[PDB]
């Protein structure tokens, strides 16, 4: 699909079994989900942005749907406002910036 | 231009007469440049992102060219990590995401 920008480009995702609503956000490096009980071995990790920075659980190798495409990939999971999908998983829909 | 996502979506863009590179950013509600002075008088606000809140000076109705595409919109100066593109002007040059 085509998803203009007038308004935040919310989408749905599933992530262990949940679907979840989660931002596309070219600006993000990585993938950052609320809270979220998950799997069962993770590592630190701290990332920043506008604001200073929050403390995240990194899960590797977790399926991500978004919008009915499968991804894979590392998920970080911590305190963050929105569910952020990153550059990490948007190359692997194969989405692109267009103007 | 048609732009992947394996690298960073940095591109030039011109404001107040000066160059600078910044990152479009389809997870940013506004564009946030920073620390710089621009013509016109600003309102203070603050914003927000993963992470906390920072204080910015909001200029309304600037002119700002993005890899060769005009538009003319509100720019928030502050102490953001990153200069950002927001929706608000990625609107404005007829940006989408697509997959
Ligand atoms: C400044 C750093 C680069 C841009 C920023 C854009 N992220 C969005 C995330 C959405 C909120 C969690 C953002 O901050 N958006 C702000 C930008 C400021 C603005 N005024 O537009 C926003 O829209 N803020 C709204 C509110 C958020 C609404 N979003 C939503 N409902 N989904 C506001 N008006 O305050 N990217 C990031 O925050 C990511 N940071 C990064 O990718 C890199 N970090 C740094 C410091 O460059 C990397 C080295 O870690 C985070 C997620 C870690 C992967």
């Amino acid at each position: 699909p085509q998803i203009t920008l007038w308004k935040r480009p919310l989408v749905t995702i599933r992530i262990g079994g949940q679907l979840k609503e989660a931002l596309l956000d070219t600006g993000a490096d990585d993938t950052v989900i609320e809270e979220l009980n998950l799997p069962g071995c993770w590592k630190p990790k701290l990332i920043g942005g506008i604001x200073g920075f929050i403390k995240v659980r990194q899960y590797d190798q977790i399926p991500v749907e978004i919008a009915g495409h499968k991804a894979i990939g590392t998920v970080l999971v911590g305190p963050t406002p929105v569910n952020i999908i990153g550059r990490n998983l948007l190359t692997q829909i194969g989405a692109t910036l267009n103007f």
